[PDB]
């Protein structure tokens, strides 16, 4: 069995739960299934990466290219106005999510374009990531390691830059065979320099659309009917709209920003909310009782 | 330029090269391609695993099951006996690959089907391999390491047993995202019990078939025209078939059994031959230069 009142990880004040007797139950079924039935669907930025360190703000994959020694100060500035002006649409309390889709496209298409202009080549991505300031949440070792141990499919579904994400986890030594990454990848040129991006622009709001185009990968994992979903946004809540068959599913969500803003929303959608947190020990603990 | 006279690895008493100048340009072809244009295609048993150790010839994927503690000495007799027969044909200098062909299937059908009679639980393959005496060739943590850090694709094409192979490399901690395994994967029932095998059998003489039956993978790598191929038999020379276009390709073959009998057969078909050897330094040294 399982009890959250007895799990030291669920006693910190940065762990809110609306339906506690809901969590324990879902976790119990996750045990009955163990590894054989386990599946994990995860976002990357601010979920598997840190939102903040030593009090300082940590970078997203896109940022690693925004603060690299290849982009100009006028790009960062021009990119900054982009966020300043578009974040406001993202966090618009009245307009509904659908009435934003076109925006994200412009936001990205406009933020990537500045990188497509800076002439950034694959060659420097390994070098650049080699010294950036990114950080995987505390316990990134127990997480990826227990999963690879029990062959638990991990589907990282990110609206960031795939090539950067793949270089980060590779350097952290966790990019194992069980990890599948689906993100916005670069469509480089002849000199190994960036020239564009592949396919549809995956962004914070179309996860519903991105997930469905992968039913492919999902029907193949029929026996992995139990899934834990790690996300940091409402949009990440759709990251699993394409799983073949579902017996149990836990929605763990990080609320790293606008804290005194969306707490009730998170308690409703996600089963578990992690308010201002930089560790995976909680999910690593649920995996302990499960694997 | 490339000169094998100076690369120490090419000076060991386990390196027999028919024509080194041809071997030196090919390697030189690999070097002019770089990472972005390289991919690996290798057999597993006796290639990435050892032929013998401490004195006793190391086990193959199947051997790990054969001798498992879940297989009765009776199950082993029927299995071991089922080997003392077809092998006599498997290495019958009389017959040809065309004839020996239908024989193999029978052997594999008889071997697996027997293992199927023992009711092997997927959940226990970990302990089984965890105590077996399997040996990965010398210099592998690095082999898999240089390749994973460079993002190089590795296609392990094995006529052994899928799941067992995955566990051996997983425990050695080298089963990275860049490693793609294609083998004879077993299937389980309700309580995870070995019932049958997925897809079309892969045996020691028809890798050309499987090589074709993997378009998505290679089509996605139609750009990696430089290839290093590693095998332990003539049949492994076909492993690079599903390969769309090839600029440069280096084939390296290990000879661990019947040395005096087959030595000349391997020299006339493998650019670089590694006679009775348990290390990969000749290939790791090529990677050190190439990447």
């Amino acid at each position: 069995a399982v009890h959250l009142k007895m799990m030291p990880e669920f006693q910190k004040s940065s762990v809110r739960i609306k339906n506690p007797t809901r969590v324990e139950e879902i976790i119990c079924g996750l045990i009955k299934g163990g590894a054989a039935k386990l599946q994990i669907i995860t976002d990357f930025d601010m979920t598997l990466s840190r939102f903040s360190y030593n009090g300082k703000r940590c970078p997203t994959c896109h940022n690693i290219i925004d603060n690299c020694k290849l982009v100009t100060d006028e790009c960062r500035r021009k990119l900054l106005q982009l966020k300043e002006q578009y974040y406001a649409i993202e966090v618009d309390p009245v307009l509904t999510v659908e009435e934003k889709f076109p925006y994200m496209v412009e936001w990205y298409t406009k933020s990537h374009g500045l990188l497509i202009e800076q002439g950034i080549p694959k060659a420097k991505l390994k070098e650049i990531v080699a010294d950036s300031d990114v950080m995987l949440k505390e316990g990134y070792e127990n997480f990826f390691g227990k999963l690879q141990q029990h062959g638990i499919p991990v589907f990282i579904f990110s609206a960031g830059i795939g090539d950067v994400l793949e270089e980060v986890i590779r350097q952290a030594g966790v990019y194992h065979s069980n990890v599948k990454v689906v993100s916005n990848f670069m469509d480089f040129d002849e000199n190994g320099v960036l020239k564009g991006f592949k396919g549809e622009l995956i962004h914070v709001f179309n996860k519903h659309d991105g997930a469905l185009k992968n039913t492919d990968y999902f029907s193949q994992l029929k026996d992995n009917s139990n899934i834990i979903l790690l996300g940091d946004s409402q949009g990440d809540l759709r990251m699993a709209d394409g799983v073949a068959n579902v017996e149990h599913i836990l929605k763990i969500g990080y609320l790293n920003d606008r804290v005194d803003e969306l707490l009730e929303k998170y308690m409703d959608s996600y089963d578990i909310v992690l308010v201002k947190e930089e560790s995976l020990e909680v999910v690593n603990s649920i995996l302990q009782k499960t694997l």
